[PDB]
This record gives C-alpha cells, structure tokens and sequence, in this order.
C-alpha cells in the first residue's frame, strides 16, 4: 500500500528551505505503507492542478492506495500571482492571463473535488485535510484564527464523498498546550514554514486526528500513541 501526499511547504520535503521541513516527512515511521511526499513549496490548489501534479499522482496510484490532499496556505489573494483561486465555494470561474494563457481558474473546493474524483476513479482512498495554522503564538497571545480554507476542505470532502481530517484544529490544540516559547521556536523564517521539530509536531497532530476521527488510514497505523487529546 502507498500513501501519496499533496500539499505545500508545510508538508513538503525540505519545507520552505533554510533548515525547515514539512510534516509529510514524519509519517512513514508510523505507517505500514510506503509514503510518497509529492508536496511542493509555494503551491496552491490551483497551481498544483495547473502544474499537472494531481494528474502525476493519479497516473501512479493503485487501487487501495491513499491520497492526502492539504492546501490553503497559498490560496488567498494578492495582480495575479499564479496561486490565488477564484473566490467562492462552487462552480464560479475567474479568467486571468497567466504565463501566456487565458487560464480558467476554479474555486478552492472545485479544485479539491476534481482531484478527489480523479483519485477515487483510480481506486484510491482520498483524505482531504484542512491546512495547518500559521504560528498562532506570533503575538505572545494564543489566537485561533482559521482561514476560510479550513471549512472549505470539509465542504469539498462532503461534495466529493470522501474523508475529511481537521488537521487545523489538531495542530492548534497541541500548539495551545505547548505554549508560547516552544511554538515560536518552530517558526524561524516566517509564520508559515516549520522547523523539523515543528514539522514533527504537525505530523503527530495529523496522526492524532486520524486516531480520534476514525479515518480509514487508521488501518495502516502501527501505533495509536500520539500526544494531544481527541477533539
Ligand atoms: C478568457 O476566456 C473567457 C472565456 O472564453 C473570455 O470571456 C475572456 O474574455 C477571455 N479573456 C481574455 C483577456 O482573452
Ligand atoms: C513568547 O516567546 C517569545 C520567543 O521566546 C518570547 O520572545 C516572548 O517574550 C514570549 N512572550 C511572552 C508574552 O512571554
């Protein structure tokens, strides 16, 4: 069995550079399944789609494999940076001339739904996961400030008939517990990329979420002992 990962610098091997790492690098150790980390720094649901990266996974996935999809950090606005999705949750389309093409730009849920349907057709088990939080201790006071993309991932899961993991909430829960000095130490570059220790915390919070939510992936866990509490 193989688990394919789609995401951005918070998930990717080597993170955002300069010493950081992504959470997808801290899963293999706890799964009986091979992990293929196809996350890439800087990508949004739109640009990951446009770059053919969901299609790349689709073309190698085998029946019974899993695909975990987690975007949002790069999906918001600000002229066309090649990443911003069209606003909304449905069938809205936005047109933009980007890299010499009049591009048809979809909403964040449509991109996720379309990828999910593609993987389901190939026999894969798709897990849509809400984005991780930017450092919630940046101000010295804990702030839980979900982006619109958190619930949009849940919406997408429901429309596509696939599983949802609220990775956001499990990360912010353990960050609240770990506290100000510890969590600030996980963000040496900007408030998004994580140090290796933070990437591991973030991965362990995904695994906690799987145990607590009863996600299908629990079947390939080799332990259920992860820090934090069920939410
Ligand atoms: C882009 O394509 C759409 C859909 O056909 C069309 O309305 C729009 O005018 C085109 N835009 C540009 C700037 O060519
Ligand atoms: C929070 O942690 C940062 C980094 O160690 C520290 O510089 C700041 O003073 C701490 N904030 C307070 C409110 O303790």
């Amino acid at each position: 069995t193989t688990v394919y990962l789609a995401g951005d610098s918070t998930m990717a091997k080597n993170g955002g550079g300069s010493g950081t790492n992504g959470w997808g690098e801290y899963l293999a150790s706890y799964l009986s399944a091979t992990v293929v980390n196809d996350a890439v720094a800087g990508r949004s649901a739109r640009s990951y789609t446009r770059e053919g990266r969901f299609e790349n996974i689709a073309d190698v996935v085998t029946a019974g494999d899993y695909v975990i999809v987690e975007f949002g950090h790069n999906d918001g606005g600000s002229t066309d940076n090649g990443r911003t999705d069209c606003s909304g949750t449905g069938a809205e389309v936005c047109y933009s001339v980007y890299d010499g093409v009049n591009e048809t730009i979809l909403t964040f849920p449509a991109y996720l739904e379309n990828a999910a349907k593609l993987f389901t057709a190939k026999g894969a088990k798709v897990i849509l996961s809400s984005q991780t939080p930017n450092n919630p201790w940046e101000t010295g006071t804990f702030v839980n400030s979900p982006t619109r993309f958190v619930e949009y991932a849940e919406l997408a899961a429901e429309v596509a008939g696939v599983e949802y993991v609220d990775h956001w909430s499990y990360v912010d829960s353990i960050y609240e517990t770990l506290g100000n000095a510890t969590v600030n130490s996980y963000f040496p570059i900007n408030h998004t990329h994580t140090s290796p220790a933070g990437a591991e915390v973030v991965a362990e919070a995904f695994l906690k979420a799987v145990v607590c939510t009863g996600t299908s992936l629990k079947s390939v866990l080799t332990t259920t002992s992860f820090e934090g509490t069920c939410l």
